């Protein structure tokens, strides 16, 4: 199958390209893959373990091997011997110039970058551009996975956003400021008909203007923003203060991580999008709103190792508080990167099948689930499970 | 209803008395009842919100009021203000004395004890009084619920155990090497058809002696050993990583507390039940056994507020390791209490509904559930509200 | 001895007002009070453990019983018992209306207040009615300490701060804009002869007009900033990383509390004394400044029962990084009342034995100590007991 | 300079190893070692960083680059790179073999193992071996250390051990029962006048009669235990509760590890050795026993990567408790390696110094020191940089 990666040369979607090549030259274990449970058996009929890749960047470097290989050098989360293994492979693997149209002041933390907007294009003449690219690579067996750095919120406008043929009247009137690239790509995506998904706290295809189309289109599409480990664990362990009838009066989540995701998190407007998706869910599971806090900082000398740190206060029988307290510590890109390789053959199963629309039952993989509020991790795990079986 | 407790003057105990009290007095709230969630509506039908207590015990103090006194003081659980709002009805309750027969080194650490055994009884005397006791006491609405101190692994036999027409040859036979007192009780309840749950990792009514007479007799049992803080998170965690197709490695689980319960499981052969009870929940859950090590130790200190300490080191894409860590701080008692007043009602919900035998679907209150390989906490919550609807 | 104290009805104040009687009445231990420690035998004949107190206010009840209770009822960190035993002590003690100047905007999360500026009083006017206070109250025994809400960074003026005859043309000219409050509590307890601490990182006596008025009337003063809790640890534990040649290559420090400190510090402005504070102790006793973040967020369900959470990453042998993590849990005015008794009773003794000026050698209490670059607790310790050695 | 070690083979040994060659090639900063702060310069006069090496294994492999190697593979603690520079250099260290007598239980854990008493020789035999190594070897600037295994707690015997005449006559007599190889390889490091530290907690030199023999002979040697993580927090941390004036009530200390120290440390007799090590600072410290507990478990995951759990309850002002908790994650081989090449150098400038007997002012390295109740990090270093300066 194909995948066309939004943010080819970052950090998870370089260990993802990394990983799929290892695990296929037989050198790496299957742990991580979801798709590869046992519940999931058969699923190679329609998603053989098998990818190219492709994909949008803004920093150009000159292939896929190199930026690999920068993150492998601040970060050796997999062996020295994996990336010598993998390195032709990667090595033909050259991102095309995307845009970061809208997407925040955090940007800037990127370094040297290059972006279609900044070439003067409208938008009806970037969307081209970036149909173009993808088209030129796509079949019958692609999917397109945004993991591009998080945007801010966006501007919402009910008429360019509430509807597709609104969608289209901002792109013919050039309307910059309402459009952000995780839009663009989506739009490109979907037109195309290609499946997607959205990795990330961005808005993607998560507007009625791009649901609509994707229904439309008859293309399946999910999202929003993987759920891999702090958030992962809140969507775990909440739900049992609840079957035992207790009160959360307050949690705090504390993370503190580095690299070019904690950079661009750094500012406050692209801080923002991650917080609120981390957030958010505490909510929805309980039934109420404890008192919540949920922080980034960035903390240069962890590049992609994520700590979070989490204190749960509760009260039980009689009234009386108790406390639970967590800390995380993994590597951000080890807990994403077979997820995106999950998520590209889900998508791909979803769409052999007959699927169109938001699969709301890929809601397991995401922070921020599109189209439903099943957002307990066990219930997600159940869900996903019996819609397997359903199509299979 | 009625609830005959043994081990009527433990912290869990007492706890328990104090809160039914305070509920029904109007001054506390229902948080930590499983059975006042919404999914259980109805159940004050069949097992309203209403107690009287009694009890067997081998620390005889005057009541059940001196003895919650005693525990309130050390630990401050609960309000001043409910202690004396609960005193005269308190004060009425007297336990009976119990038996402490083969319970093990541990029962040193409690101090001045007096038992039935320690007077020259037969097991069948003891067996009489026992059934004495609870039978002048019992109507249609009494359940009999163990919260003693935790009895070592008994010696197992065939013979004595494996059958119910070989438990009363025991009896008979006055071959006490092979009764311990959980299962003198379990028996008397049982032979007196009343409902009955274990608390407590002890043996009581999980040998196939008793569940044999539990279905001749057609009464629910349930059991074994509260569920309530650190092996809760266990089981509602360590699921997360199959979900995710990552191998746990190793888990520690460092447990420290004092108090009655932490001074008896200082000693070796009573720590042995509930450390495997603790232990063993991993491979059920996983498939497969990852590097555990289970620990409890006394830390006087600390009293009934037992601290957890448990650490996860645990696999995931591409085999590279990662860890997660926790530490649970309690009061055993306040996570305990509410489940003794759930399971007694649960407990006579079951017998009004014509249900015989283990009780399996009350899995979700217990370590180590009988007649079940479901330790998932999600799952047991699951089978736990089917199961209600199911009957009501 | 007498002790004026600025926020009277504070919790730290009240702890301490509770504390003092109840260890005079001999129903409470001496633990917490360094005066008390063997190095420090003798004090006694200059500073006996024996209090009366007053002080300022902008929060105003009925006096320091009611405050005290207030306080407790939502900790209860001391016992019922205590409480009642200094009930009628502290109903005598009252505090006088004090003045808000410029303390910047937290100062509304405290509800109602009533102060000397809200009269529309000159600051001329404001300073003789907080030394007509003061003088009512004060003896040749008489201490003042600040233990009032935390102030932001104020307006520094080279003229108006920077000489004693400069910050008394600010009076003179009724400058406001450049006066705080804490300042002209310093200067009306100088003015008096007074001896003066700081238990806040609020400015007070550490500007240079005010140190120069305590030479010229002969008086000591210490501050800035009790340090308490998670930066005596701070200040406890970096030095062992140098003692060993490691480099500390970040630390974070993430604090959490509720009540009406963590309230006005919810603030922006006014938490900005307080973290600059916490974060700045690093680089004074390393040589360097590793990557540091210190925050403070509201957490309302833990009231005084601030929470700290700090990590430290640090490089060792061959360069390799390694972690230290820590969690403190404490009742912040546990801590911080006995220094206040100890700072009391070490200015008396200071000021009895002809110091004059800043008591640098009181460094040990305190967050910002100033004149000193000692920071390491351990040299603290001793410098405190080689000064007391010395003039004993 | 030269260092003989004891168990050559080991993680920390060989690390020591590889850490002075990279050093002196230039490719590795000189983190870690205390004999490299600005206190210590001039050191170099007497002991520059300049190193062969040699020493007794019981495991024998071909050479220490071998060793090495097997040790990096578990735990990538240094970078490859590293470890080819190194190579050549270690390929040239082989150990010699030595005795395993009386060295417990948990040796069997070592597996294949090859030692001089299994060859039949008396312990004089035994102790002419040893010698022999050692002085064909030995010049006038070298040094012995032990870095073997833990030793279970001897068979002490006053004849035997309480005089040096006395322990001669039990080699003469051959009475193995009351030998241990710590103490064999101490006496013939001491007989051949060199320099001798004990990094272990086995009695090596710390008997009577060997600190009679090294007083007699005019040789300085020092002891017993690295202080290397935990325990250099505890008697970091400790101190601070003293200097404010609060009981310590309980402080418990669980530590997890992998690993051939591990290994052997799983086994009960020898892990009591530095159990009883790491618990006893306490009292010294502080003039009081707080109730401790203090384990170390076997936790293969972790391999070399100890980590660490502590708790501290602790009373305050009016007796109110609160808590403090910590985590450590560091390599062993990390914390302790460069303090085998300090220790060394300052052996040697002790040495060259006219210093002889115990060097009680290398405390600071040490969980055990011999002949001082100095415990406290910050008095330790204080009395290492005192005792440097006055012999400079
Ligand atoms: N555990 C994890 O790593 C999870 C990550 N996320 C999100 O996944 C995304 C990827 O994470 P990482 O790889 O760690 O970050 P990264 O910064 O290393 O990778 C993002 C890449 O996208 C590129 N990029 C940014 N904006 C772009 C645009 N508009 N068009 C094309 N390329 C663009 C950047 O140059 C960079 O190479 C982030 O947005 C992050 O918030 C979400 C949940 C969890
Ligand atoms: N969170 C919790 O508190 C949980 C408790 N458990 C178990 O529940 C039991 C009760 O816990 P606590 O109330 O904390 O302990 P506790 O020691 O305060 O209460 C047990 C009481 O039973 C009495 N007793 C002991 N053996 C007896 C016997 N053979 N016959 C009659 N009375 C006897 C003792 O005198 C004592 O009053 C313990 O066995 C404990 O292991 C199980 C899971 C969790
Ligand atoms: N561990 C601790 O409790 C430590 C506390 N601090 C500082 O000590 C101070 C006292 O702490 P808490 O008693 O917890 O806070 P609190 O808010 O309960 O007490 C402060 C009191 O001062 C009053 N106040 C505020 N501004 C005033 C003014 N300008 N004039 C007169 N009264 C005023 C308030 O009405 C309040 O009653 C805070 O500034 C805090 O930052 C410093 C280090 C540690
Ligand atoms: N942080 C640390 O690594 C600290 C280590 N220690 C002690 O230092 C010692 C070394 O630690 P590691 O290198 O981690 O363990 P290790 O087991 O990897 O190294 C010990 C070596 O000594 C050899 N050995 C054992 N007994 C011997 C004997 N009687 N004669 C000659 N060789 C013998 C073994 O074959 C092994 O190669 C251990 O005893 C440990 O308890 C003490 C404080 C801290
Ligand atoms: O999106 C998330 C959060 O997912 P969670 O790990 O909370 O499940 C992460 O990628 C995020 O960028 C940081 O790791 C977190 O420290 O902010
Ligand atoms: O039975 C248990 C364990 O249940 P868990 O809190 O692990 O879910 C507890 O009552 C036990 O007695 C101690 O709290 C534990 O420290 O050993
Ligand atoms: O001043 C301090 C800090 O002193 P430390 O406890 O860090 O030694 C505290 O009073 C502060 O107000 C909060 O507790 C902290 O969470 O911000
Ligand atoms: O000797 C010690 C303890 O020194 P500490 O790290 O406590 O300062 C260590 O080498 C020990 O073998 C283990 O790491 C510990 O887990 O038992
Ligand atoms: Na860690
Ligand atoms: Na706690």
């Amino acid at each position: 199958m194909k995948v066309w990666l939004v943010g080819a040369y970052g950090i998870v979607s370089t260990t993802a390209m990394v990983g799929a090549r290892a695990i296929e030259r037989g050198i790496a274990p299957k742990i991580g893959l979801v798709s590869e449970l046992p519940h999931f058996e058969g699923i190679e009929k329609y998603a053989p373990f098998s990818f190219e890749f492709g994909g949008h960047e803004i920093r150009l470097l000159s292939n896929a091997y190199e930026a690999a290989k920068e993150h492998w050098e601040l970060n050796r989360h997999f062996d020295r011997e994996i990336l010598e293994a993998v390195k032709s492979d990667l090595e033909g693997i050259v991102a095309r110039k995307g845009t970061a149209l809208n997407c925040g002041s955090g940007i800037k933390e990127l370094g040297d970058i290059k972006t279609l907007e900044g070439e003067g294009l409208s938008l009806a003449e970037m969307v081209s551009r970036i149909e173009e690219d993808i088209k030129s690579f796509a079949d019958d067996e692609t999917v397109v996975i945004n993991v591009a750095s998080t945007e801010p919120l966006p501007n919402y406008s009910e008429e360019y956003h509430g509807s597709l043929e609104g969608f289209e009247r901002m792109i013919d009137e050039d309307r910059k400021e309402y459009a952000s690239a995780s839009m663009l790509y989506a739009y490109a995506a979907l037109k195309l008909g290609l499946p997607y998904a959205n990795f990330t706290p961005s808005p993607g295809s998560a507007i009625p203007a791009l649901k609509e189309l994707a229904e439309k289109k008859g293309v399946p599409h999910a999202g929003n923003d993987g759920k891999t480990g702090e958030t992962l664990v809140k969507t775990t362990l909440a739900p049992m203060f609840a079957y035992r009838n207790m009160e959360v009066v307050g949690w705090m989540s504390y993370n503190i991580l580095g690299d070019y995701d904690g950079k661009v998190l750094s500012a406050r407007d692209n801080k923002e999008s991650k917080v609120l998706s981390k957030d958010k869910v505490l909510e929805k599971m309980l039934g109420y709103s404890p008192y919540s806090i949920t922080e980034i900082q960035y903390f240069p000398s962890l590049v992609d190792n994520k700590t979070a740190f989490d204190f749960v206060h509760f009260k039980g029988f009689l009234g009386k508080l108790m406390k639970f307290y967590f800390i995380w510590d993994a590597i951000d890109a080890i807990v994403a990167a077979p997820l995106i390789l999950d998520i590209a053959r889900f998508l791909l199963f979803a769409k052999k099948k007959g699927v169109k629309g938001v699969v709301k039952e890929m809601a397991f993989f995401f922070k921020s689930p599109m189209d439903t509020n099943v957002i307990n991790t066990h219930e997600q795990f159940v869900v996903l499970k019996e819609w397997y079986s359903n199509l299979k």
